[PDB]
């Protein structure tokens, strides 16, 4: 027998206001 | 007998106002 | 027996005001 | 018998006012 | 018999004014 | 002036024999 | 001037003879 | 003037011969 | 100017015989 | 001018023969 339930994964759990930059998750290289 | 439920994968579980840059999930070089 | 439900995936579960930038989900390379 | 429930994982839990940086959760190399 | 839960993980539990410069998770070398 | 180049993303570059298995990329609960 | 070039990003760079398990990049909850 | 090169994220670099577990790249919960 | 490269990331440079247990880089809680 | 090269990150840099138990990179809670 096996339960597994209410796992999550967020990565940006919240209000921004004027983002004039960068929201990145998984970056490889390169400039921001 | 296997009981799976209720995950959840969320990049971005909120409000943005005036988004001029960017928002990436996963990105491999490149310039923002 | 097997129960598995209620999955999601969402990239952006918000509101955005005034998008003059790029909301992209997965880049190869590229300039923003 | 197994149960596991409720875990969760967040990058950014909050809010930002005007993001004119970088949000990134993880790079190699590349310059900000 | 296994009972798991109300784990979390989170990098960024606060709010930010003014982000001028770099939020990483994990960086390999490169310029901030 | 922008100059971006040659990047890629495999999954799996290599060579299998036999796969009873399963590959997944991106699975979000489930039983293997 | 910008000038990004040759990143790359491999889950799995090599041969596997009998594979009989899983290879999963990215799991969220669930049995395997 | 910038210049960025070469980078990699590998997860396994190599060869596996009867893989009857679990090769996971991130997981959040579950049971193996 | 800005000169970065030969940046790298690897989990596992190896090689496995007869793998019947579990390979994960980052887990959140749950049962092995 | 910046120079920046030739930086690594490996968990498992070896080989394994008849892993039955768990090789994890970052666990939070949980039974092995």
């Amino acid at each position: 027998g096996y339960e597994v339930h209410h796992q999550k994964l967020v990565f940006f759990a919240g209000d921004v206001g004027s983002n004039k930059g960068a929201i990145i998750g998984l970056m490889v290289g390169g400039v921001v």
